[PDB]
């Protein structure tokens, strides 16, 4: 009777989920765009004003990609001519509009092709990288002090990371951290010189007579890693006549003995900074706290203020040693680390005392520290109801670690179980982002007493619509293995009738510290598979997953492609027997790492899976980047972990692919997971004689995100599924 | 009740077709392998002795790829460590074995990596190329004299051709030529300095961590072509003076005005040589005839011995100007050219007279000249029975051109309609090679009387096995269009019932001067398709095809992607009318040029075809080599033929693929028809949202000939056809 959620309704967005993005400018005011017109809001009463009429640059001349208003607000950065690079980088052109004299500054502007630009944390100082060199501008109109002169495309990187640091280390192109008030501009420096390059044809338009060869400095497992350096410079003291002096802050002694990385930078006080260094063998990292010696002009870091973070069960941190959170005075910070039972809780640190006193504990973890006042530390965790897939805001009274208060748990247990937050300047007010299991709910709150000012968004619209369409249902339950529970979720169809046999598709990622089984609400391909194709889509976080302790997450240390593969199978099998699933119709697909698990599984021999799609998979580990791979796999050497590197390969299981219908997809311009990886699978599948399906995607990346290529890649996949499950 | 000719039978070569490849080493003795051991047959009697016992090179310690015995029968060149490259090029290791002292020359040895070798056509001189440089050896066991010191990788080629000459002109790697008695050594030299480079990647073996990039000098339509220079060195005068000297021969100035190519190099006497020059605009070529001047020491080419050959309807020659065959005294030659009617025939030339005289004429074409003795000239043509898809040896008397005898026609008329021959050194003997339409037959004959000596291979053994298998039949008739008849051929299933409707797969090539319709017996994929899946398989030689006159071949000059396409469709429409063709099941599939027409045909919007397959097709002409693309397309400039270039891509007919089922397949290391070509097709379909089937082939070339891939590509295609025709 009622329509179902169709693939068309997905690739098109017939049903758009409402958000509420606001940016706190003061400790009680945030900006919010509404109808291209940016308004300013008073978090208390909720009144607002037209900060910037949507018509202001009604004849700017260019399409304005994005805007950043200077800390004090006396200016508003203007981004255009945007051109995406990797996951976080891009080059764009800017323009600064003096929000006072209503003038689009013109004397001395930011060069075209600017790699990254940033205001100071206070006032209106700008900082930007162009041609790999850092430039500073005290005034929007005044020329700019070229801080560095080593910039040289693909070799030296000042203030911007390289391929590897941007992806696997700083999840950002940027690499320069202003100081609190904007006196010191710190910045990292990367020298890719002896780093091997990955090279791939790019075919551009249809007119490019000869395909171009994209060549990026990218280190693969065991390769030659990029070098790094940290410098700091006083922005207040820069001669227009002379060249800045950036004072280097060398890495420690245990860190310089071998290949290393700069894993995290954080300012403590207007004169103190803390640096965390990670060893190429990522089970050891050291945080330095450098103070500024007014006299010497240099920066000193008293080893008696040095701290160590290591691991005997695996690597350090979740994906990287967590960042610290200093007190106002800077004599102590709070930092998330794993206790002696393998969980990650919050630890209290005296900058010059060797031991840290955890303020939380239990068989749950801390997702992240979100706010630190003098009486409270607010954080997000999955403590509530013992479900690792739900997150909630809490606050612990710094003066009495037993007076914890969950500010979100009971807000609406039915609709909400997964929270995210935003705190204004001095954590005066805060917005709670409820993203599931029910439709998203955005609400603003105040710290003084945790009173719920008002509701900013409730997707009522969406809601009203979705009641005319048979949406699927979700079940988050679990299974006990070895007395340990591993969670899973199933997207069930409408009218799901347990007296029947529904084919099932296992949705897998199964990477390290991943979590595919949670409480969030989603409008995705599966919503369609479940709703229109009556296909149960599962997902399972088994040995390997995170947010549940090291015993599980580290379970795969050095053994990638083992237990997490075997555990996917297990759940399947177990599912395979629940009466409502048709064990002659069980598929499994994956993207990225999932594609890798999807592949390793289809090549397992389990005869549990009929078919399977692997998108942008990883064939073997020696083909991936160093930082990620080695973190979990170690070094590709006989003296280290070559056998498992060699054992972990998809290729060596090619012949087992004979008992499964398989589909391979990759985007020829993938800079993350090289086409080279699938390209290597298929050749192996051809030499053993297994027939299978394949499809490449010209010039698409690890995202196959271009619109047309997106609608096409799903349209192709569904067809592959329906054919496998024999659906009309 | 007998089994059919199955797909496996095709891939596994179960029904082996025999043959008899021999190499004349004299006027009465030829060499043949006969169970691993070169024998020496005597044509006059057939008796025979072991020339090279198979168990000779047993303790060699390498797998020999081929042997080359020196003209005098005094040595033998063992070739090993074979390493292919392009169509014909390849690199190897060599070793000479002194047949007489039955020993293996160990001093002054041929360099590993020799790109080319060649015995002098008399005695035992050796000239090999190694590192783009020529080297001569008067004695197998003495040092080499270097002939050229300009050799340089990917820049200057001496004695070997670059990519475009190796494929589109000479059809061979070797770019040197020995004089009749091997006193001189002529050789072309190529300079691809400013020739762009095609850059594709080669993933290698699974152990290659980083993908290699193949970069090769390749001139695409319109781009910068490689220039050429010709020289001749006297090999006998190397032992007396110092360094060697090479006398250069420069192309006539009618060529020097612009870009030009060297298309032919034919020695006429001991001191007379002909060269043929074609202009980048291949519709006008010239032939210089050059003598060796003993008093100047240089090569003199009298302009009065200059011959022009041009076409006003198209280009010159089938693919390139045909070659001459001089009479002993090198004062006159015979050469196939296009008469006044437009048919290719043997004209008679007096080196210093500009008008030649045809010695054959009519509405058929002489295929090639096979031998020229003092009394007769021998040629192959498709005259017999006015069947163009035919081939027969003919004899013409030089004293009386009215006295023509067809030496093969009536030998066995039902079994043999496609001949090919191999004359002895002076033409005293010859071997005819029946290639169909019955099973291939090889006989031997005496020239003096044209009486058949004996039978070499009659494939009786294969004929027995086949009695016990459902083989498909072949019909070769024609249809009529605009008064002109266009020949076709169908492969028909066993027990073909013209009262039934059979599904039809159109096999196509359509390239200019292509002949897909003929009387040749073959055991290929179609065999299986007709013998196992009861699918009628046809091919059509329409406008553009050759061997029927320039009025049919030159029909598409400057207009590729039109007539030959519009026609292939009509033929489908002609076939369906016949009444045993399932209009609902008609598919087309090509490869290379064919692949291009297949693709054009499905976007045609002709609603004629259901599904189709295009292996390694050309998508647009500007992505293809200049020598070939420009020969039928002109130059992609607006002053020339740009309009039709842009007006004949597959990419623009993307929206029309919606009405059919596509399947694009391409090797990723296709140096000939780059991957670039399908990657632009897919991207063009994906952009209009057209679903299709793809399948790439890691490191396969334009021949996807890898044993496993060969078996893979055909198995995968088989399935596509099956479902396309839901047989199953
Ligand atoms: C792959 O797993 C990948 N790419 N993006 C993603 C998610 C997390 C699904 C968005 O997964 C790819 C292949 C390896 F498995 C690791 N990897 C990465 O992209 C690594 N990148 C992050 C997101 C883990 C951190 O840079
Ligand atoms: C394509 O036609 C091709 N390559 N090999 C072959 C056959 C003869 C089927 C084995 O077809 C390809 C694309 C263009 F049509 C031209 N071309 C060539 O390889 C070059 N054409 C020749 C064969 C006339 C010269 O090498």
């Amino acid at each position: 009777t009622r329509k179902t959620y169709t693939l068309t309704d997905y690739l098109k967005n017939t049903y758009r989920l409402k958000l509420y993005s606001l940016r706190w400018i003061s400790d009680h005011e945030y900006l919010y765009k509404q109808e291209n017109n940016i308004l300013v809001f008073n978090a208390e009463y909720g009144n607002s004003s037209v900060f910037l009429e949507n018509s202001t640059f009604d004849e700017f001349g260019h399409s304005i990609n994005d805007y950043s208003i200077s800390p004090d607000g006396q200016f508003i950065l203007l981004e255009y001519n945007y051109v995406k690079q990797w996951r976080h980088s891009y080059t764009a052109s800017y323009d600064i509009y003096d929000l006072n004299k209503r003038q689009l500054i013109t004397e001395e502007r930011i060069p075209n092709n600017t790699q990254w630009v940033t205001w100071s944390p206070v006032g209106h100082k700008l900082a930007y990288v162009w041609n790999n060199d850092i430039y500073v501008k005290i005034e929007p109109n005044l020329p700019s002090y070229r801080i560095t002169w080593t910039g040289k495309e693909d070799i030296i990187y000042n203030g911007i990371t390289d391929w590897v640091y941007e992806e696997e280390v700083f999840s950002a192109y940027s690499a320069l951290w202003w100081s609190p008030n904007g006196t010191f501009l710190a910045y990292a420096q990367f020298n890719d010189t002896e780093v091997p390059l990955i090279e791939y044809s790019f075919y551009s338009d249809e007119s490019l007579q000869y395909p171009k060869t994209v060549r990026v400095p990218y280190p693969k497992a065991g390769a030659v890693n990029p070098t790094v350096k940290f410098f700091v410079v006083n922005t207040d003291s820069l001669s227009s006549v002379t060249n800045a002096t950036s004072i280097q802050i060398t890495a420690p002694a245990s860190m310089l003995i071998g290949d290393h990385y700069l894993c995290d930078v954080t300012w403590a006080t207007q004169e103190r900074i803390s640096l965390q260094w990670l060893r190429r063998i990522q089970n050891y990292s050291v945080m330095d706290i450098c103070d500024y010696d007014e006299s010497s002009g240099r920066w000193n870091c008293l080893v008696a203020r040095q701290h160590i973070e290591m691991s005997t069960t695996g690597w350090v941190g979740r994906f990287r040693p967590s960042e610290p959170h200093f007190t106002l005075d800077g004599n102590s910070f709070y930092k998330i680390i794993s206790n002696e039972e393998g969980y990650r809780h919050i630890c209290y640190f005296q900058i010059d005392k060797k031991d840290c006193t955890f303020i939380t504990k239990g068989t749950w973890e801390v997702i992240g520290i979100e706010a630190l006042t003098s009486d409270y530390l607010y954080y997000i965790s999955n403590e509530y109801k013992g479900m690792p897939g739900g997150r909630n805001l809490y606050k612990i009274q710094l003066s009495d670690y037993t007076k914890v208060t969950c500010l979100s748990c009971e807000l609406n247990p039915e609709r909400c179980q997964y929270y995210s937050v935003s705190f204004s300047k001095e954590a005066k007010y805060y917005q709670l982002r409820c993203s599931g299991p029910g439709l998203p709910l955005y609400t603003l709150h105040s710290s003084v007493n945790d009173k719920g000012l008002r509701v900013l968004e409730d997707n009522s619209a969406l809601d009203k619509m979705l009641q005319n369409v048979q949406m699927p249902s979700k079940k988050l339950d679990f299974i006990i293995l070895n007395e340990t529970k591993f969670w899973y979720q199933m997207i069930l169809p409408p009218h799901f009738d347990k007296s029947k046999k529904y084919p099932l598709l296992l949705d897998v990622y199964a990477g390290p510290c991943s979590q595919k089984a949670d409480t969030v609400f989603r409008l995705n391909w599966a919503t369609y598979l479940a709703s229109t194709e009556n296909i149960i889509v599962a997902s399972f976080d088994g040995r390997g997953s995170g947010y549940q302790g090291d015993k599980i997450m580290h379970a795969i240390n050095r053994r990638l492609g083992t237990f997490e593969v075997e555990d996917q199978i297990e759940a399947a099998r177990q599912f395979s027997k629940m009466g409502f699933v048709d064990n002659k119709r069980i598929a499994i697909w994956g993207w990225s790492y999932g594609g890798y698990v999807t592949s390793m599984v289809l090549g397992s021999g389990s005869g549990v899976f009929k078919c399977g799609i692997a998108v942008a998979p990883v064939s073997r580990w020696e083909y991936y980047d160093s930082v990620y791979t080695e973190r979990y796999m170690g070094l590709p050497t006989p003296e280290d972990n070559l056998d498992h590197y060699r054992n972990s390969t998809v290729m060596s299981r090619a012949e087992n692919f004979k008992q499964v219908e398989y589909l391979l997809i990759h985007g020829t311009a993938d800079d993350n997971v090289h086409f080279q990886q699938s390209a290597q699978i298929s050749k192996a599948l051809v030499d053993v004689g297994v027939d299978f399906q394949a499809m490449w995607y010209t010039d698409e990346d690890h995202g196959i995100a271009s619109s047309t290529a997106h609608q096409h890649i799903y349209t192709h996949m569904s067809h592959f599924i329906k054919q496998c499950f024999s659906l009309p």
